[PDB]
């Protein structure tokens, strides 16, 4: 539900995060596409899901905390 941020590409929500106290995800653009205040820092925490399929775990939904 929350983590932390490391990276942020795209001009939409892409980039790379760390969950609360794990390791670090990625994100694609559809995770971090709000409207009232989406951009990653790349140095924060943030609100978000992770899930992982047949290629690695990634940010799904991507909110933004401190």
């Amino acid at each position: 539900m929350r983590g932390k941020v490391k990276w942020f590409d795209s001009k939409k929500g892409y980039g790379f995060i760390t969950k609360d106290e794990g390791g670090d995800v990625f994100v694609h653009w559809s995770a971090i596409e709000m409207e009232g205040f989406k951009t990653l820092k790349e140095g924060q925490v943030v609100e978000f899901e992770i899930q992982e399929g047949k290629k690695g775990p990634q940010a799904a939904h991507v909110k933004v905390v401190e």
